[PDB]
This record gives C-alpha cells, structure tokens and sequence, in this order.
C-alpha cells in the first residue's frame, strides 16, 4: 500500500509558476508513493481577494489547528499587481500574517551541493540563518507628519499610567515610524535559537546595535544573555557549543571572512535581508529551505521566494522554464517529515530523506535546471526544463520503490 | 618647502590604538612636508566625560565654520566602557551627532590594490555604499513598557490637530521604538546620491522594503522617483547611466552575484551595515574610506572602523601591534585634498594623491600589515606591525624626496 498519514498537513497554495509547479510535484513526487491528506487553503492572489484575505488568516487558524502547515510561495501586491489582477486593494503580506498569528523563528538553511561553489570564497559550511517571526517594522504605525511637529510614541497601561518620549520635534514635513516588540516573544526566539545550536551542534550568534538602541536593542541582547547564562550556558559546553553576541556591523563584517558553520540569530529585519543574501550567496534563492518554528508548537514550511512571472507568462503560451522547484520540493518533504515525527509514522520520514537525497544526486550528477547550470562546476550534463527536472526526480523514486 | 595651507582643517581626534597612531601619521607623513594647520578638538573618550560631551559639539561647530573636517575613530560607550573609564554616562555616539548636527551622504569607497582579491568572487568594480547621514533610528525614543498597554505614536502640530496611530495594544511586557526622518533630508540624499552617479559615471541603485513599510520607506521611494524624473533623467540619459529601484532583499541577493560598479544608495541603517559587508569583502574595514557629504557645503572625512582595544592594551605594554592604519591615512589625504580645493591650493591636493599611492604601492610591493598579509595573492614579503608600517611609508615618501 502506500505510506500512510495519521493527521493532514495543511496546504496554502500560491501564485504564478510556482503555483502551476505545485501540483506537479503533487503528481509526480508525493501521491503515487504517499496516501497524501492535506487541508488545502489556496493564497492565489485571487482568492486572496475574493475572501478579502479571510483565506490567509483561516489557513493561518488551521496550521494552528493540525500542527504543521506547507506554504507555496506568494505575492504580495505593489500596484503593478493590482493593476494587473484588479484587486480591491495592496492585501499585506500573507507571510507576515502567518508570523505574526503564530510566533517563532524561521531557520533559513542552504541546500547545498558539491558541484556550486558559494559566491563567498571562505565559506566551507553551511550558515543559517535563525530570524525572528514577531513585531518589529513587520508591526508598523506611520504618519507623514506633513506639516511636522512634536514627533512621540505614547505608552498607556490597563491602568491608565501614560508614558511619552519624544523623537523628535520638527517645523518642516517629516514620517514617522512606530514599532513594538514583546518579551515574551524574545524570550522565545532565544530559545528557539539556542535549542536549534544544540540539536544541530552549531555555535550561535546573535547582533543588534544596542550601542545606539539603548532600551530596544538592548532589551534583546540582555534576554539572550539572560536566557543563556540561566538555561543554556553548561549545555552548550558539555555539547562544545558557544554562544557569541556582538554588534551587527560586526557579525556582517565577519560573516565576509568566516567558513561558515553557525546559527546567525538576526532580529525580523536583518533576517528578513541576511537569509536572502546568504540564500544568494551559495547559490540561488531557490536553494535554501525555510521553517517557521513557533513556542506554541507549531511548524510552517514554505518556498521563501517570488513567484516567478517571467517563467508564469511562458508557461502559459506553452514554452518551457528554468525555474528551480528545490525549494518547493524542500517545503513538502520538510512538512511531511515533520507530521511523520509527530505522528509517529516514521515510512513517511523516511520518504522525505530518500527525496531530499534524490534531489541533491540529480543535481551533483550533473542534471539540473538553468540557474545551477549556469554557476556548477564542472558542466552540468544536461540542463532539464522544470518540469523535466520533477519528472526525473520521479522516476528515480519509482526506481527506489 | 612645505606646502603652505590657507585654511585650517578641522581635526577630531579619537581613542585607544587609533589615537596613538594619529600623530605618528602627522609626524611621519604630513609634518615633514606640510606646514600643517589645524583646530584640534579632542574626542577621546576622556574628554567627552570631562566636557559632558560638548567637546562633539563643538567640533561639529568648528566644521560648519571652516567646511572640512578629518575624524579619528572613536567610542561609543556601552556600560562595560562605563565601567573601563569611570565614566560618568554612556555618552551618545559622536559620529551620530556630528551627522545630525550636519546632515548629509556617507560615500563609503573601498581602498583597492591589485593583490587582494574580493571576498565576493564575482566583484571585478568597486561598490560605493551612499549611506544617507541623518535620521531614523540614530536618534530613536524608546520606551520599556512593563506593563504592556495602548503603543501608539503622536504628532502634535503647530495649529493642534492631533494625528495617533496605533503600533499594538498589549497585556504583556513589551518594548516600544520610534524614529522620524525628514523630507528635505531625504531630498538631499536622493541629490548627493544622483549627483555623485553622474559625477563618477556609475549606475545608482536604491532599496527599500516599501511593500511592508507603506508610508515610511515608501516616502523614500517616491522622492528618490519625483527627484530623478524632475532633475536627473536626461542628464542620467546623456551620460550613459541608470537609476534602478528595488526591495532591499532583492538588492542584497544581487549583490552576492554582480561584478560590481555601482552606486549603492542606503538608508542610515542598511548603510552603516551594508557598509561594512562591502568593506570586509573588499579586504578590510580599514581599506574603506568613509566622507559625510553635507548639502550646506560641509564635508567630514573619518576614519569608519573600530579603536582596536586590544592592540591598544599591547602598545601599552611596549608590544607589537598588527594594525592597519591605512583608513586613517586616507581619511587625512581626503579632508587635505578637498582643503585644497576648496582654498585653491593645488599642490597640497598633489601631496594627497602622492600619499594615497605611495601607500597603495607600499601594499602592492609586498610590506603590510598582518590583516592584509592573511588575504593577500602572491604571499607578502615582509609583515610590518601598525607602527613599522607608518615608519615604511615615511621612509619611501624621504626616498622620493617630497
Ligand atoms: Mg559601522
């Protein structure tokens, strides 16, 4: 029979070619081998208008719910977009909304190959970047103070005690931004942290600039701190494991000349930026996978990257693309590994390492799509279309089973 | 003799290792040919406690008197230096405050030489990083909310309307941080920017995360579009370069794969650290020089890198020390130059690009510091400590008779 699911994985759908890619990796990689139970939530940019963005919160609700959720990548639209889908209106990033419903840290970790060398040249080991999910600039309030004034942010408890600073004060037009974040949720990100470098066996490094934010950044730096001295410190040595804090110019000034080997802490932000230019750096964007680790225990695996128009636009007028499914692919067999763990079903585990596995033989044998074609050493073999490429990655399952 | 100045520079001395090879750089590389002329202000950390830090303002004053300063690298005191020094606050960093009391772009520009490859292995160009001076965080107000409750920021205005806006409302401990910019500020970064692409013939390319941040980066986005549509497009045009606008992820994914050449237009924050990302890759944060732009004509040249405690601790113990000082040296070649510009004073300009390549050449041959000697293809000949290093270049510089 095929590898049975004791509980559903839920499935947000997305847009554009990664969007026709998914059903294809449906197809090919995952139902003939597995009796596949999902919750399906489709995010298209559609439907995301037709339900006025319900649809991203109830998929945010049902990840909740089961446990573990799988998520396609997505738009989120400029005015270009709207223009071009007639939408009602610039709809938030739904990935920011799954974060901020469902907390944690997302662990961007490169899927590496032999056969591509990082554009970094000392970097021998994987990096990964451990970014925070909650608050910060992800959480905004804005004004454009048009014609200026005292600039404040104003804190008011249960209670009524009022808190003011000022920012600024101005006699000319100026913006203003406020952002928040909670101890609670820190607190959890230094955990999340701390017990991947365990589990992992990798140091941990963690930046900010608390010499200029004295209250903000400082508050993180002395969680982490805190957190560590009192829950981690004899772990970590016993494991041969350290912790480093320093200032982020500095850990960006280091990360040029490291080997690499570590967990990058970053705040929201520099996560957000750091795990794309590590992505890049060892090879595509498409090369690196992405989980949402949340204190309340959950899991999302996504494909954190565009949608690919370009390739979406020639794949309707019937022309083949070089897209990179890896990261599609990654998300799939993350999430199913994950409900495997859970579940206690441990052939579906094992599914999940043999297609990662495949994935990465294809690739260092020398087949591959056009975007590792142009960066491997030596010439790849044959460069495959993307749907050629899911289409031998299936062929080797069929071999193995 | 010695090339005479009109105008004195503005001279912000600093602390630790960077501090006591200041004046082995004027003794050695500049007294000797120089009738050197300054206003001295001591930024030394001590002086700062001793002064309350008016001694920062100061200077920043003697800047907009003058038009030129040159500052050594300094302290930024966090509560372990507190501690170190007995001071009595940890004093606001200087550098934030001369770039608010100024205003302006950092162009931050690494110092090549032939035998040290990027770190990046595409980079075939220089990447200049365009940070823009003033604003956003660097003058924050925060607020540890303890009791959670309504966060909101209030801009109050002149004639009373009363605009709020809601951060979050919580039951928790929380923090809470705002920051503000300026329109005219930003104009006149759009500007420098635009006008130094021009100016060096490269491309600008500027990023934001507009998508998340609708009204504030937004803002940024807009007026960079207004200004280049209204003043540079054709010039843009005729001089064969573009304009290009992307979300700050998307640029620093392409910046692991160009070959280089640009203009890298950054807001304050993305500056400071997208700086130091270019400089480390380049070789080092002491082979990037680092000038502060100002729209109402004023110019600081520093050096942008750490004081190095600990090779300050050796020195002091009469030990060897493997740093390098070429920042500092070019941060007095690029404020002497521009002195000489503005003063027409030409053969002090030519005194600046004899020292600049003198010191390029010096590398290039095979003598330099420890840092450099670990990057470098073909193997360095000789490793000179901080000190034999500055005595090298003196020696070279007596050799060709200056
Ligand atoms: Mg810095």
């Amino acid at each position: 029979m095929k590898i049975q699911m004791k509980t559903p994985l839920v499935e947000l759908d997305g847009d554009e070619m990664t969007r026709v890619l998914w059903p294809l990796i449906k197809d090919k990689l995952l139902l003939p081998f597995i009796d596949l139970q999902t919750e399906y939530y489709d995010l298209g940019i559609e439907e995301r208008d037709r339900t006025n963005d319900q649809i991203t919160i109830d998929a945010a609700e049902a990840i909740k719910k089961y446990g573990v959720g799988v998520k396609n990548a997505t738009i989120t639209p400029n005015q270009d977009r709207v223009e071009e889908y007639g939408l009602k209106e610039q709809w938030k990033s739904p990935n920011a909304t799954v974060r901020a419903m469902l907390d944690g840290t997302v662990f961007r970790k490169p899927i590496m190959v032999k056969n591509i060398k990082p554009s970094v040249r000392s970097w021998q080991k994987p990096i990964v970047v451990g970014r925070h999910a909650y608050g910060d600039f992800y959480k905004n309030a804005e004004i454009f103070a048009e014609a200026g004034g005292k600039l404040e942010i104003v804190v008011t408890d249960k209670n009524g005690k009022e808190t003011r600073q000022t920012i600024m004060e101005v006699d000319e037009p100026a913006i203003v931004q406020g952002i928040h974040n909670t101890v609670a949720s820190i607190g959890h990100f230094a955990r999340a942290c701390f017990e991947y470098s365990l589990d992992q066996k990798i140091d941990c490094w963690f930046a900010t600039k608390d010499t200029i934010s004295k209250q903000y950044d400082q508050r993180f730096k002395i969680i982490f701190e805190e957190i560590f001295a009192q829950e981690y410190k004899e772990k970590f040595a016993a494991a041969g494991i350290e912790y480093f804090y320093t200032l982020i110019d500095d850990v960006v000034a280091r990360m040029m000349k490291t080997e690499g080997g570590m967990l990058w802490a970053c705040k929201n932000y520099d996560g957000d930026v750091m795990s794309d230019m590590v992505a890049s750096a060892f090879g595509s964007l498409a090369m690196m996978s992405s989980v949402l680790v949340s204190p309340y225990g959950y899991f999302e695996y996504e494909a954190a990257h565009g949608t690919v128009q370009r390739h979406y636009y020639q794949h309707l007028k019937g022309e083949r693309t070089s897209t990179n499914p890896v990261a599609l692919i990654y998300a799939w067999t993350g999430a199913l590994r994950k409900r495997g763990e859970l579940d206690g079903t441990p052939d579906l585990c094992a599914f999940c390492d043999s297609l990662e596995a495949i994935t990465i033989e294809c690739i260092e044998s020398g087949y591959m799509t056009g975007d590792l074609a142009r960066i491997c050493e030596p010439a790849a073999i044959k460069v495959l279309d993307s749907i050629e490429f899911i289409d031998e990655l299936g062929k080797r399952l069929q071999q193995l089973n």
